[PDB]
Formats: C-alpha cells, sequence, structure tokens
C-alpha cells in the first residue's frame, strides 16, 4: 500500500510522465485480463453465471468546465469515430445519429432519456423530431436546470423529470426508451429491467448502450492489494463491468432484438479528445477550479483527477486494438 | 478441375476404406482448422455481427426444411444417440450414458410429480430414465418414427413402466392443447430452421411455472449452416447432406428468447462427445462379425455392405476429430435451462 498511496500522492500533483503512467495502467489491465479469462469455456461460462445469479439477489442501487472538455454537444459519454481525421465534435454527432437509426426514432414517438446526463441525447432528438415528445430523466438537480433553460432553443417538446429511478414509478408508456450507460451504475438488473419494461409500451423498444469486455463481466472491485488503478477513478463498488453478453442473461421483461459491438479505439479516442482539451485549457480551468475549490493544490489536484479520468478510459478501451474493453449496443422488444 | 477428382476418389478410397484412420483423422483436422479460419473474425463487432446475420435469417423461414440391432451393438444399454459424460479416464460409456442422463435430471430440477416431455425422444434413454427414476411422473416420448414408437412401448411394457405414453408427431406441425411441467430437448434444434418459430410452439406446452431444458452441439464463438466452406470441403457433406443441420454457438439461443427466458447456461469439454464417438467407432470395430452380415442381407450385396460399415467409421471419426478438436476447446455442448 505505501508504495501505492505515494504514486497516487506523486499522479494527484501532476508529477508522473504520461508515458509512465499509460504503462502503469497497462500493467493492471494486463492482470485485470489473466483475472478475467479461464482455461475452460465451461468455467468462463460459469462465471457470468455466478455474477447475474448474485445481481439478483440485490437491490438496483460545473457547466463553464464541461464546455471546455466536451464537444458542443456536451456528450459525457462514448462518441462514434469513423475516419482517423474525425473530430470530437463530428463524433458526438455520429454517436448521436447511430442512436437514432438503432433504436428506430421516428418522428411523431414519445421518446424516455433514462439517465439523461447533461443531456445531449433529448435535446438531439427534440430537434431532430419536432413531433416527438421527449422526456429526459435524472437525479441531478444542476441537469435538469440545464436541459429545461437548454430546451429553449425554443424546443416546445421536451420534459425533463427529476427523479430517482431506483426507487421511481410513473403510469407512462413510451415507444422508445433510451438507456446510455446507466445500467454500469446499477446492481440487479432483473429488478431495473422489470420496472423500465413497464414503460414501454407493447410495441416499443429499449436500446441500451454499455461498457463491456468482450468475455467477462465483473464487480468493478480492485483485483488485490497493489491494484491501485480500479479505484483511480471511481470508489470501489460502484460499478459494474458486463460481458458483451451480460444482457442477453436478463429477458425476463424484454426480449433481444439486435445485438451490436463498437471498437473500444471510440472510447479511447473520445478520452483522448477530452484529455486534448483539458490540457490545452489550462489557463481558464485552474482559476476556475481554484474559485470553485479553496486553493492551487486542491485545483491543481482536481486538474489530474480530470487527467486520470481520460486516461483510464483511453488505455482500457484502446487496449490490445480496442478488442478487449469495448462498447456493446442492445435493442429490445 | 485436378483438385476436384482427387477429392471423388478420396472419397472412393475412404467408401472402400482404403484409408488408415491416422490419415483419415490428418485429413479432418486439416477441414476444421479451414473452418475456424473461416468462423473466426478480425473484430468482435464483426463476429457479433455475423451471430445476427444468422439469427435474423433464420426467422425468415420455415419451422424446418435404422435396425435397432445395430444400434444395440454400437450404443450402450441406454441406446443414447447423443453426447454422453465422462468423468474418469475409466468410465464406459454405459456409465457415461447414465451420469449424463442423471445430470440432465438434475438440470432441469425434475421433481417426482410432474408431468415430462421428452421431445425427439430417438430409442427413449431419457424417457425410459426419467420413467423409472421419477416413479409419479408422467412421461410422455415425441418421434416421428414409428420403430422408435414401438421399441419404447415394448421396452416401457417390459421394465414394467406405466407413466412412460410415446406420441407419434412431426414437431414441425404438431400441435397439442397438453400442458408440461417440463421439457426435455435433446439434440433436436441441430436439424430445425425457424427457433423463433420453433421456441414458440414448444413454449405454449410449457406449464405456467414449468421449465424447458435443451442440450444442443455448438462453437465456443460463432454459428453456422452447416454447408461446405467452398468446393475444396468434402468434409462437411461426409455425413450429412448438406442443409440439413446447423452448427449454433454456444450463446446462439440466448437470442431466441421472445416466449421463454433463460433461467441457467452451461457448457461441457468437446472432450465428452468425441470420447462418445471413440466408444462408438470401437463397438463398430470389435462387433464386424455380426455386422458385416447383416449389413449385406440389409443391402444390394457386399459391397454396399463395406461402404455402409465405412459411413459409420466416418460418423465416429467426423465426431471424434471435431469436438476432441483444440482439446475439446473449439465444437462443444451447451445446455440451457429456460422458464
Ligand atoms: N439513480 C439515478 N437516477 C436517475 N438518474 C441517474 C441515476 N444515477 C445516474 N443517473 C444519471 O445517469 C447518468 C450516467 S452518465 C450517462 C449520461 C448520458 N447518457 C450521456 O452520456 O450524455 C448520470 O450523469 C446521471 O445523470
Ligand atoms: N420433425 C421431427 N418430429 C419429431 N421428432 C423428430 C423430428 N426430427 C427429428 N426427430 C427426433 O429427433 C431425434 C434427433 S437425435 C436426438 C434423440 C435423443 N434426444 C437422444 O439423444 O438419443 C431423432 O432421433 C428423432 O427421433
Amino acid at each position: 500500500k505505501a508504495a501505492i498511496v505515494e504514486l497516487l500522492k506523486q499522479l494527484e500533483l501532476g508529477l508522473v510522465p504520461y508515458d509512465d503512467i499509460k504503462q502503469l495502467i497497462r500493467r493492471e489491465l494486463a492482470r485485470r485480463l489473466q483475472w478475467g479469462y479461464k482455461p475452460t469455456y465451461e468455467e468462463q461460462i460459469a462465471e457470468i453465471q455466478n455474477l447475474t445469479h448474485s445481481l439478483r439477489q440485490m437491490k438496483i442501487a460545473p457547466i463553464e468546465f464541461l464546455k471546455i472538455m466536451n464537444g458542443s454537444n456536451l456528450k459525457g459519454s462514448c462518441c462514434y469515430f469513423k475516419e482517423d481525421s474525425t473530430t470530437l465534435d463530428e463524433a458526438e454527432i455520429a454517436m448521436l445519429d447511430l442512436y437514432c437509426e438503432r433504436a428506430q426514432i421516428q418522428d411523431g414517438q414519445s421518446v424516455l432519456d433514462l439517465g439523461c446526463g447533461q443531456g445531449a441525447l433529448t435535446l438531439h432528438v427534440a430537434q431532430k423530431y419536432k413531433n416527438c415528445r421527449v422526456t429526459a430523466v435524472t437525479n441531478s438537480v444542476s441537469q435538469k436546470e440545464y436541459i429545461e433553460e437548454e430546451s429553449r432553443r425554443n424546443l416546445l417538446n421536451v420534459e425533463v423529470k427529476l427523479a430517482d429511478i431506483t426507487t421511481h414509478e410513473m403510469a407512462e408508456t413510451y415507444d422508445r426508451i433510451l438507456v446510455i450507460e446507466l445500467f454500469e451504475h446499477m446492481k440487479n438488473y432483473e429488478l431495473l429491467l422489470r420496472k423500465i419494461s413497464e414503460w414501454i409500451s407493447k410495441d416499443g423498444l429499449l436500446f441500451l448502450e454499455h461498457i463491456c469486455h468482450k468475455t467477462f463481466a465483473y464487480h468493478y472491485e480492485p483485483l488485490d492489494d497493489d491494484d491501485w488503478f480500479t479505484e483511480y477513478v471511481f470508489p470501489a463498488g460502484t460499478m459494474i463491468i458486463p460481458s458483451a453478453s451480460f444482457f442477453l442473461y436478463f429477458q425476463d421483461d424484454v426480449s433481444v432484438v439486435n445485438h451490436w459491438t463498437l471498437s473500444g479505439k471510440h472510447f479511447s479516442r473520445t478520452n483522448e479528445e477530452w484529455l486534448k482539451r483539458l490540457d490545452a485549457n489550462l489557463d481558464v480551468i485552474k482559476p476556475m477550479f481554484e474559485t470553485l475549490m479553496g486553493n492551487e493544490e486542491e485545483a491543481v489536484k482536481l486538474i489530474n483527477y480530470w487527467r486520470g479520468f481520460c486516461l483510464s478510459g483511453m488505455e482500457m478501451f484502446g487496449y490490445n486494438n480496442g478488442e478487449e474493453w469495448m462498447a456493446s449496443h442492445v435493442l429490445f422488444k
């Protein structure tokens, strides 16, 4: 631990060259892989069954910064880079268009954005389809505030609900429900999918994007006492990392209609772009953090928090040419 | 067209039993290797996408497109004409049958008073076994063959198993107003096409809290119509005519959960089916005294009886090599329990 604590202190202060940080991240990822893979497909399949059965015993459960690091859509999730020259702003729009296509959004439908973030998707379909009725759901006051203000822009077809989702109930029915990278923060997917399914009209569809590993699934919990990486961005226990196949195991109340995966290079590049915008803008970010926080030290730590955020995303999803950790798209009916 | 003539001669020689086993095996491995190169994709996105093409394509199709004295020689005492389960290097075919049958009963969670449907029952090994272990179960076997029906009913009577019933039906067109607490499908789906139509039909036969247990052969990762990769592929049609079978992926029926919902998934190493076929080949070879004359008096003459020998040798060697390939970690069996 003390070696871990010393590295962590060095990272907080920004004293480690990026090349060294990536090298150390890869060491941990290599170990995750050896831990994740099994010598036998029987074991590999059994491990998924262990995780899904125990999940079934559980319960479900600053804007000037974002405008700098994110593209102009404020999409705080995976973007889509066809072509080497694709920019972040193009990659946001492409990913957003991809959701519309795969989730089969059509002009006069009621659309639900479950876990809307901030809220690139709801604003995107609301503007593209003036006869859609779009509902965004979030448990953040700040986010609800922003999407409401941004909805003008003269958008009359946007509604935001401030709710927990874990505990939330409602009478309403939607033709299309979109969940982009929400489930990683949930646990009992059986109960979650059951709630959401009551919100889907009979001929409606649920579209889900989640991060994953192509073969194994796990609690994002540190591997052992010197896995400094698993808790470098998130506190342990807050996230799960599904396999590409994971939600094929949760079809009690919905039924899989299509399944795609996208290479980890996309999310890797996404983070890369975020990091470039961060490092190219410390001139305004540092004072901003200094004001928001109390002092210089805490502002310097916050900066390197965001660095580690991006670097984690870069190396993890870019590992082995994006052919280990990736994105999965699932359409249910 | 040199390649092609070479192939007609190889088949000529294999048909007359002129090629040594080790050479046959080597030749089979070369075809298996090309299958793997064809089935595996450079990116997982393409791999996943290849599955979808197949499952979406099957939904566009229709539901679908041997002397017992021979079976008693080559199979074990249960006449299980499907995968058996070998723990221990010393395990015999008869034991591997039992062990496998008991595994079905456990993973299918059979309880003693339930109604049980054995869909596509072959020679009745599972129906006879269930009816014997669980005396209060009503067991119903289904088959489209009058021979198999006769044999199973006669074994019921003989073994004193009154809780057996055999229905003569084509599962493709079959309809009934019955409902069963548990339904067992052992290696029938490889002969069907539209799994959405088939599983909807079967799901109607499950009672409310009932379960469906399925065993199927598969590849770990990819799925395919059992058809020749290309004109050099003599192996894919070496045993079955083309278009008669489908090799699913381990995960394949996970994509057909419109009407049933997966509760559990397991897989078994390919070594088990590989040893199954090996025991079958051993028995075929140690009993030619009986089998050759039996084939002769059932075929045109002596030559036809020989090519029939070698056709079965091909059946077992295909099974051996395919499922034992890469230590049983490519082609294998999948068990799926649905509710
Ligand atoms: N329990 C909960 N109830 C409602 N919303 C939640 C939630 N937990 C997380 N969220 C929302 O889900 C988001 C996960 S990040 C995904 C945001 C969005 N799909 C985008 O990428 O642009 C959080 O930012 C928050 O807005
Ligand atoms: N269309 C159909 N209708 C009813 N039964 C069929 C069928 N097509 C195949 N079958 C049955 O399905 C079997 C496939 S082999 C599986 C048999 C058995 N489960 C065992 O392991 O021994 C055939 O033996 C035949 O009895």
